[PDB]
C-alpha cells in the first residue's frame, strides 16, 4: 500500500510463526528485532545509532512476512527498544520512499 | 521521486544558506541535525536512538528545504553522526512509503 508518516510506519510481521509490531525504516541499513530464539548458526555483530551501539546476532537467510509479503534473508536480534525493518528487507518487498 | 531503498537515501537539505547531506528517515519521528548554530530560543530536549538517548537542543519554526521543497519545523540540533530528517519533515513534504 501507500502508507503515511503522520504516525510511524508500524506494521504486522510474521516471524516464525510469531506476531510482531515492526517500524518500516529507511534510515536502517539492517533488521533489527527485539530479543527472540531463532534456530542456526548466528554471529555476533555490533550495530549503531544515536546513543551508542548494542551487540546483536546475525541470523542469516530468515523468513519473514510483511503485511503478506514473504521475504527472507539477514536478521540481527538484540536490545532494540522496537522491532525495525530495514533497508534489505524494504528492498525485497519493492518498497520505495514517494514524494 | 520514487526512491529505491538499494542504497541510503541521502539528500540535499538547505538550512539557512548551509547546504548539507541529509537522510530521509521514516525510523525517526524527528529530524536532527549535527551540530551548528541556529537563530533563536530553543528547550533542551532528550531523543533515544538504539543506544540509547541523547541530548539536544530544540529549535521551532526553522525553515528547511528539501530537494527544493520549501517546509518549515522543529529541527534538534546535536550529537548525530548524520543529518535525520523525521517524520515531522517527511509528512510536510507529502511523503509516503509505497509497496
Ligand atoms: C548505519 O547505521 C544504521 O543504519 N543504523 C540504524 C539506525 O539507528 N537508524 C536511525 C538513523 C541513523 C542512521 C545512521 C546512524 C545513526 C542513526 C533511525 O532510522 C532509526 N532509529 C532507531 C530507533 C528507532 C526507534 C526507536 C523507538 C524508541 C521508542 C519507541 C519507538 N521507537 C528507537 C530507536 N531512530 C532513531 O534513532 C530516532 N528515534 C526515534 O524516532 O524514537 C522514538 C531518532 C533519530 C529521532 C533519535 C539501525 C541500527 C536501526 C540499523
Amino acid at each position: 500500500p501507500q502508507i503515511t508518516l503522520w504516525k510511524r510506519p508500524l506494521v504486522t510481521i510474521r516471524i516464525g510463526g510469531q506476531l510482531k509490531e515492526a517500524l518500516l525504516d529507511t534510515g536502517a541499513d539492517d533488521t533489527v528485532l527485539e530479543e527472540m530464539n531463532l534456530p542456526g548458526k548466528w554471529k555476533p555483530k555490533m550495530i549503531g545509532g544515536l546513543g551508542g551501539f548494542i551487540k546483536v546476532r546475525q541470523y542469516d537467510q530468515i523468513p519473514v512476512e510483511i503485511c503478506g509479503h514473504k521475504v527472507i534473508g539477514t536478521v540481527l536480534v538484540g536490545p532494540t527498544p522496537v522491532n525495525i525493518i530495514g533497508r534489505n528487507l524494504l528492498t525485497q518487498i519493492g518498497c520505495t520512499l514517494n514524494f
